[PDB]
């Protein structure tokens, strides 16, 4: 099961590692990938569980959009873990780099009450350009199922639990 994880709420948890790595080690039901509209998985965290997969994950989700057309910003579709999960919840968060709405940074997160369990990035957090404290606080204040937070950058991730109200 997921382990070292700090606890920040009843059913918030976070600890300071590589998404990637973690969803290797776990195998868990549910990875959330952050993703955008159109599932390429070009960089970040999208990148970095694409290229986990040998890029089945991108062939698998160019046939979603060939079939579906795009998500919204905020929406979310379930498609294979591939060898990282059984399932890969992919997340649209408002990218503020491509001047999103970040009022869109709540519903985004309330797909993850469609899952019991997560591991998840924060959501629009690094390169989707919005403050991850931010959306630390949206995440704890609209997931109700048990969510485990994985932080890259141990800067941000100590600076997420020092701040954390
Ligand atoms: O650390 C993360 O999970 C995301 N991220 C990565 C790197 C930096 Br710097 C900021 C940030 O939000």
């Amino acid at each position: 099961s997921f382990s070292g994880y700090l606890k920040l709420t009843d059913n918030v948890y976070i600890k300071n590692a590589d998404i990637v790595e973690e969803a290797k080690k776990v195998k868990p039901t549910v990875v959330v990938n952050a993703a955008n509209v159109y599932l390429k998985h070009g960089g970040g965290v999208a990148g970095a569980l694409n290229k986990a997969t040998n890029n089945a994950m991108q062939v698998e989700s160019d046939d979603y959009i060939a079939t579906n057309g795009p998500l919204k910003v905020g929406g979310s579709c379930v498609l294979s873990g591939h060898n990282l999960a059984k399932h890969c919840l992919h997340v649209v968060g408002p990218n503020v780099n491509k001047g999103e709405d970040i009022q869109l940074l709540k519903s985004a997160y309330e797909n993850f009450n469609q899952h019991e369990v997560l591991l998840a990035p924060l959501l629009s957090a690094g390169i989707f350009g919005a403050d991850p404290i931010h959306s630390l606080r949206v995440c704890v204040d609209t997931v109700r199922t048990n969510v485990y937070l994985a932080v890259f950058d141990k800067n941000l991730y100590d600076k997420l639990v020092s701040s954390f109200l």
